[PDB]
């Protein structure tokens, strides 16, 4: 395989590396590295932990970005401060489990895939070990996304270009913490600790946490994410495990793609879209209004009391045509 | 702003106000009232009480129909009598969430907003005062849905009308209503004291009662839906805060919008579609066989055992051509 | 209604009864046999029983397949060694409950019933007896689904013809099997003493067991799917109960018609799809690549710990291009 070698610095979530859309290169060998990392963390403002475990450090793994026809070779390291044996699956590729039949790999090694990129979307990756440990490692944090874009970049099915102007990806997590008898969430000292717990929790098939980028508030505050009237943003959001229902309160999806698939037309002008468990979904929306935006799943349960809310702050020039509070707050005559 | 203005007069649902579907107007200010109640009521035939929120006394709120471009003009009013503050978020307006945040309303107050119907569709609308309020004030019953048709009418999107002859909006509403020690479902003198026994609930994610129309058996009997043979009928159906999967027995959704978006061509022939919570959607079928059909969610569980069945009785001359029972139940030879 | 008659020999699931797609055959009167048998089975690995309520002894009940325009016409036999009424309701009928209302025999009786193929797609078909015993009974296992092909077979919606090489019927059951104090699984003499239980537990919404095929392992070992690569394979699933997503492990949807009705374009090039609850959808793939595959519901903990994957073992040659281990597991330098 005599093809150019490109290397790609992935960034972490819910920024995306540098990258093209629409593009005059042919078909080129993109290489990634993904290292992982068994860690406990942090997933609340009451202090919660959490025995994770990721891709490269982060709950999503990073988004990897390439075009249609590209080969996607990607190193995978399970270094010796780990515990256990981890793999790679990617729903964008063809054969071996996605993968996974060809990558487990023992803490100590590593180990090297290619795979032709010949469907279009966003797809989800994740590690797939083997039997019950499937989806510990899933809602455990080792779940990411890639991107596979039309050389001619994004359309709108009737002949017309969309472009972004920036592009977040957004994760979403559903975590399972046990509590004990009083009530309250019980921390592990090692994955393989809280494995016996977590699996008789998870099997009953409610989540006790359910965020964005890892943590409640993940996406907020500094970490708001950003944006400015005229702007044009696609949201990629993945969910490895469980359905979703993505909403941007105050805005819309201009053009959604909720199966995540770009050999699709996108549907226009939704309130609501649904990214189906073990899946990507994107949707674009050119902000028309300044001011903060919520984006959310809209179980508003799951979003307000379970963690699964991230913010925009817009700048801009407000437009009273598109709306105006005609009389403010006043006692009723 | 020097357009026209037109009041309508709101109905409760399942009824839904006169309106024209292809129209002739322009552009118009369309002025709507809605008056916040918090009160309790029966929620099965059981005699299990609830504390409902409401707008305009009902649950779902009434169905507010307007064309695309249409400004629509809503007087939210909180009477003295109520306890809580609340405010309205309209999914079909853009900028400050909704309206949300332009319409935070204590006990005594009222405001007047104006927002610009820029996309097609049916959509939710719903309070959301802040923080666990939203998804509290959501589930007490505080949404409804509003409909933007195009000015030309809707279409299947090969160039021929749809008309309806007649229009229904049935809000669909997962509950969360705690039991006692004992197991009996449990009654509160305010919602502020229903408050810490339903979050507790409600953070499960598993609802006591889904319900159409505010109760069990409510689209049942006297108040069955009602057509003809026929008849052409558009099934509006909203959830603004948890998934359905509504479905017509004995019937099929000739055309549906499951997403509820305009813009969009219609799906043909669907047995079953989905609503995203968060969302509202739209079916239309002529139909074909008199008697008695089912309106359901086709979690059949919900549907028979938590409440979320309708009823239509259809009128008209049986069709064998259709459908016949060649031989009636008798013994086995 | 002079029409030539056709008998079918029903064949148990995966397995699907020989058809043509495309046909030169006019309407005719497609004849079809079913026999209920109420039976405890064994559901898992592990020993644990279900008292299931069966079409034609399986779970789910056979595929039967016809073409648009055709009448079919069930003998439904309720065999006097069973305790409970039954009847059948095809969701690809139009009229009294999609025939549920002309259907309902007593242990000892049985029923003819004919309607008109006019919607084309996969649909489900189920007993609803009445009242909590609808749900009930299908949880129990009294589900399956018919195929109503266009006379010119299938299409991709630009004019192609779709063939496929082969089709199976993957039927999804979610079961709830109650646990005494200790935490077994219950075992019951008879579907009546297993009723209330059972009831309690299904109100709760969260199933012990999803499987396909009626079993834990069901689509594995010497019953796994077959394949070859360069073969097109029409996957059919269905959920009469309980939304699923399903997912072919290392392959994807190449047209899926998630919805399942085919006067809709499929979509392409799908990871995962969505089955909503009380349907039935399809997808085909044009196997690429050797080695075992799984076909899963893509909530992880469903498919790994509660049952529901199947396995695909696809014969032929590997393609390098497509994927390839361009370096095998080693020490990390
Ligand atoms: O981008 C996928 C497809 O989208 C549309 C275009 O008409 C087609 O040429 C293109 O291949
Ligand atoms: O109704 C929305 C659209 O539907 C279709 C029509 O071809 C188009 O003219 C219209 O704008
Ligand atoms: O198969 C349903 C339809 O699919 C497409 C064809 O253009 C149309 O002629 C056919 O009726
Ligand atoms: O945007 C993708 C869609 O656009 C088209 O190429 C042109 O309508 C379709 O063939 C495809 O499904
Ligand atoms: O019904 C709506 C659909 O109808 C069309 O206007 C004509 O096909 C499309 O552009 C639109 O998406
Ligand atoms: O595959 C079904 C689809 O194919 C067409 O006949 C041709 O595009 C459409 O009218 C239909 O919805
Ligand atoms: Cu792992
Ligand atoms: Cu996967
Ligand atoms: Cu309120
Ligand atoms: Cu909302
Ligand atoms: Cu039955
Ligand atoms: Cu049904």
């Amino acid at each position: 395989l005599k093809l150019p070698r490109q290397k790609v610095e992935l960034v972490a979530p819910p920024f995306v590396h540098a990258h093209e859309q629409a593009t005059k290169q042919g078909p080129k060998i993109v290489e990634f590295k993904l290292t992982i990392e068994e860690k406990k963390v942090v997933i609340d403002e009451k202090g919660t932990t959490f025995q994770a475990m990721t891709f490269n450090g982060s709950m999503p793994g990073p988004l990897m970005v390439v075009h249609e026809g590209d080969y996607v070779e990607t190193t995978l390291v399970n270094p010796a401060t780990n515990t256990m044996p981890h793999n790679i699956d990617f729903h964008s590729a063809t054969g071996a489990l996605g993968g996974g039949a060809l990558t487990l790999i023992n803490p100590g090694e590593q180990v090297v895939l290619r795979w032709k990129a010949t469907k279009t979307g966003v797809f989800v990756y994740h590690c797939a070990p083997g039997g019950p440990m499937i989806p510990w490692h899933v809602v455990s944090g080792m779940n990411g996304a890639v991107m596979v874009l039309p050389r001619d970049g994004l359309n709108d099915g009737k002949g017309h270009a969309l472009k972004y102007d920036k592009v977040y990806y957004v994760g979403e997590q559903d975590m399972y913490v046990p509590r004990d008898e009083k009530g309250n969430f019980k921390s592990y000292d090692s994955p393989g600790e809280a494995f016996t717990d977590t699996e008789e929790m998870m099997k009953k098939l409610i989540p006790s946490h359910v965020v964005f980028n890892g943590k409640v508030g993940a996406l907020t505050g500094k970490n708001a994410l950003t944006a400015n009237v005229g702007e044009n943003v696609l949201i990629v959001h993945s969910q490895a495990n469980r359905d979703s229902r993505p909403h941007l309160i105050g805005g819309h999806g201009d053009y959604v793609w909720e199966t995540g698939k770009f050999g699709n037309a996108p549907e226009v002008g939704l309130e609501t879209w649904f990214i189906r468990g073990g899946s990507a979904g994107a949707a674009m929306y050119k902000f028309m209004q300044p001011g903060i935006y919520a984006y959310v799943t809209h179980n508003l349960i799951e979003a307000a009391d379970l963690g699964a809310t991230a913010h925009f702050k817009v700048e801009g020039k407000w437009n009273d045509d598109l709306m105006t509070q005609v009389k403010a707050p006043a006692e009723i005559p």
